[PDB]
């Protein structure tokens, strides 16, 4: 791999925070917040175009999205569905046009747009969350992925984290 991007290519990466359980979503929330991790998010998708599931602008408070400094679409399959401020699309191959695509969530999204994807930055935070039916979940990476698993960290707010960055070909 490279970390040059071409502006010529499509290159698909994954961000998403996940506790040790690997659940992203409940009841259309994070179940936590940490911001170092939003802060991480800010730093790696700032200037690029980032795409979100419906589900993932609706939670979205009204006020903050279309988020800043980002070009925001939004994945629906519902004809009338509207996001003010932001581009909605039916397909993850209409929304993947821009050099360099940030898949933001959720659950459905980030297994949908996997096969395309050749980086995930992971938050993993060290919450005791067990799966319920509904959670939204991280996608499962097969042996393709390799990765890099930073050592724990502490937050201001006392909760374990770590990084890990995947890529492949
Ligand atoms: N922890 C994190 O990193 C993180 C990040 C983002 C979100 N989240 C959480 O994850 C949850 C949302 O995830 P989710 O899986 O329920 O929903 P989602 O992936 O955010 O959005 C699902 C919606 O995307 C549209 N969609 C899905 N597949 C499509 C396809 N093939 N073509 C076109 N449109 C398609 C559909 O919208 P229509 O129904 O309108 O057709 C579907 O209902 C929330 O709890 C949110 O807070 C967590
Ligand atoms: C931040 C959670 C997250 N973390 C990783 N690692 N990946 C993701 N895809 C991810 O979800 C992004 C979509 C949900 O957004 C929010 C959720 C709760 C609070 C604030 C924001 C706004 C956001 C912004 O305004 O940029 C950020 F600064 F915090």
């Amino acid at each position: 791999s490279s970390g040059l991007v071409p502006r010529g290519s499509h290159m698909v990466g994954l961000i998403w925070a996940q506790a040790t359980s690997g659940v992203i979503g409940r009841g259309g929330d994070i179940p936590w917040r940490l911001p170092e991790d939003q802060a991480h998010f800010r730093e790696i998708t700032m200037g690029h175009t980032i795409v979100m599931g419906r589900r993932t602008w609706d939670s979205l408070p009204a006020k903050v999205r279309p988020l800043p400094g980002r070009r925001n679409v939004v994945l629906s399959r519902q004809a009338d569905f509207m996001a003010s401020g932001a581009e909605v699309v039916g397909s993850l191959e209409e929304a993947l046009t821009s050099p360099e695509t940030w898949v933001i969530g959720g659950g459905q999204v980030y297994a949908l747009a996997l096969p395309y994807a050749t980086r995930c930055e992971v938050t993993e935070v060290d919450i005791g969350l067990p799966r319920e039916a509904g959670d939204a979940l991280a996608p499962v990476l097969d042996e393709t992925w390799r990765g890099e698993t930073g050592e724990w960290r502490f937050s201001r707010s006392g909760l374990r984290y770590r990084l890990y960055s995947y890529h492949r070909s």
